[PDB]
């Protein structure tokens, strides 16, 4: 079960502009100095990996990381078991992995000067954001507050240090220029299946509306609804009764029509709560989130659309985190995953 | 040849340290905000990737990336030709590539604040460098300015983007911190062989004084030199009469004497001048740079030592950049290699 057999393997950047400073440059100058002068800079590129089995069956899939993480959360779990990208390349699948702009291998735009500062351009902003373990461990429902662990959870315990490595900061890149380089990856790679996660369930749902060649879309706990514009449902506050989800994204009708030609599905794991929880801000941000989303894949249903939400309680499966491929159980996750690829024929040449 | 049959392969984390914020963390209050109240970082880990081969022979190779780059140069060249990964995975070793703490997978200290601060406290500089295309193009001597070749190159000549794509700056973190993170990895692993790069030189020095483990050494164009305390040779500067060289590092002499144990080799590609060029300023610091090496190992020798200086050229190799091992000739380069890990027995059980 760990022996992969790889036809081809390699990796690659697309995507990004350059931007440059003042002045020119001169070679006979000391080069390693503190200046933009003469400087062109190629900045929010992404890294691409791939695995091509022998004989590929179907269609590649891209497994796109959420929030603060890399492609590492596809290529291995925290305890060392295989991660989605080696289980689809034994499942005879293509696949290709990202280091979105700004994350990992991806490009962080900064230059010589503070963060993110090119002379008087701020490419991304010197303040930044991220999260904390603590933060971290209720986001990704652990546990109700760090330290505990749910019932029948299926994280794997005692490896908490190796999976909150995993995570980190992102730079203040446009979602649009992320969007444009995983567009331009479509392009390169043809027909294909996106897997998104979380942060890039959004990013992903703009891309297929950018791309014909993206076939299918599989979301596990994205975190941005997307609706038409001027058309949001009525969406509850939190139970704190001053929270809010995030605002969903909002695209022109002729795009979001889009996604109603292809099969969606979004996945969710375990210990969302029915009811609201004023004590657990992050478990009643994700009831409230859950529900946004039913709503959109109602919207893109009577559209003609093929969307489905499966909660993975539902389909046997208890305890999941925020992150099911790298559970305990991902290997019934990967199954779940075959078939819906299986349904729609995205596992057929 | 691109195929490839891997007993196991996967990634990790490994190294760091936590850092906190102020307060205690409460779970019923809004979780996403500007704060790092009750917060838990974990900071300055690196990235990890592994792939075994089938019945391996000899010691694994742990790969190192230059300065500002990532495991990627291992994975493929620019124009997608396999890397050294792939052909030292045909060639029976299994092979470790990182992203160092601060470089691409590896872990970028910053949290809620200006870039690198904690509170109070200063993690790494909110001024960042970086280098150019123009600074680059120079300094891997593709050729003597920017956009022009040597005539010999054997740069990939029409995948620049590719390439210059795959650079980006390093936070202020304390080299201390990333050797510590290797010695860590060389602990977990075994008996290895260290491949560095350039600025990973100086570095791979370091940890084989810390670790019995590292069996031997293959320095690309290492960037800073290395001698005992108290015995720096002279060293001249540049033509310009101006510039120096990096100040070389320096060691207790207990712990340069280990790296008289294992066999250690710098490797250098083409157009290095053997006359100062006073027009072309990294091409002479690549001059002095190279005859400091010459003096180091010597130095090494001097105590016993089995350390050597392959300039590629005198193999029948001509044209090669700072980046050999993603060169047009890097199967070559690669056989080099082949042989100096033939030559130590590093290459049998
Ligand atoms: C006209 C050719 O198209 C391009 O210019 C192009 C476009 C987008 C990304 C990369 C390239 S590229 O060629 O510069 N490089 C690649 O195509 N890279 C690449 N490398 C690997 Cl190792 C694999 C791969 O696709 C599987 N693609
Ligand atoms: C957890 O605690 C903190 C603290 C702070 Cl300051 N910021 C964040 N931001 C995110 O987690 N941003 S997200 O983009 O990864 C994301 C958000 C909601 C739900 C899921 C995700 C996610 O992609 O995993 N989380
Ligand atoms: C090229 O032009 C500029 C401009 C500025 Cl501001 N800073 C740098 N820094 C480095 O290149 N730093 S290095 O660490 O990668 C390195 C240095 C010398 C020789 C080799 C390397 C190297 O690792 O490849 N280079
Ligand atoms: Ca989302």
């Amino acid at each position: 079960k760990r022996k992969v057999v790889l036809a081809e393997q390699g990796s690659f950047y697309i995507g990004g502009r350059t931007v440059t400073g003042p002045g020119k440059f001169d070679p006979s100058k000391p080069v390693i100095r503190y200046s933009n002068e003469g400087a062109t800079f190629y900045i929010n590129q992404m890294y691409v990996n791939f695995q091509a089995p022998v004989r590929p069956r179907g269609l590649p899939l891209v497994f796109w990381h959420g929030g603060g993480l890399t492609g590492h959360i596809w290529e291995s779990t925290p305890d060392g078991r295989p991660g989605f990208q080696t289980l689809f390349v034994q499942d005879r699948h293509t696949v290709y992995t990202i280091d979105q702009p700004g994350r990992g291998r991806g490009n962080i735009p900064t230059f010589n000067g503070p963060f993110g500062q090119l002379e008087e351009e701020s490419i991304v902003n010197t303040v930044t954001g991220n999260s904390s373990k603590e933060g971290a461990w209720v986001r990704d429902r652990l546990g109700p507050a760090p330290g505990q662990f749910f019932e029948n959870s299926q994280f794997p315990r005692g490896y908490e240090d190796n999976y909150f490595k995993e995570m980190g900061f992102s730079p203040s890149i446009s979602s649009d220029e992320i969007v444009d380089a995983v567009v331009k990856l479509v392009t390169h790679i043809g027909p294909c299946v996106l897997v998104t996660h979380a942060a890039s369930g959004v990013l992903g749902m703009r891309v297929a509306t950018h791309a014909k060649n993206v076939r299918g879309i599989v979301a596990y706990e994205p975190a941005t609804s997307i609706f038409p514009k001027g058309k949001v449902p009525e969406i509850p506050p939190l139970a704190d009764k001053k929270s809010q989800i995030f605002p969903p994204f909002e695209i022109q009708e002729s795009y979001f029509k889009k996604l109603a030609k292809i099969p969606i599905q979004f996945v969710f794991g375990d210990n969302i709560p029915k009811n609201p929880k004023s004590a657990y801000w992050f478990l009643d941000w994700w009831r409230v989130t859950r529900y946004a989303h039913s709503l959109s894949l109602e919207a893109i249903n009577k559209l003609g659309g093929q969307a489905s939400l499966l909660d993975l309680p539902t389909a046997g499966l208890r305890g999941n985190t925020h992150f099911p491929f790298t559970d305990r159980n991902n290997v019934q996750v990967a199954s779940l995953l075959s078939d819906f690829l299986g349904k729609h024929g995205l596992d057929q040449n």
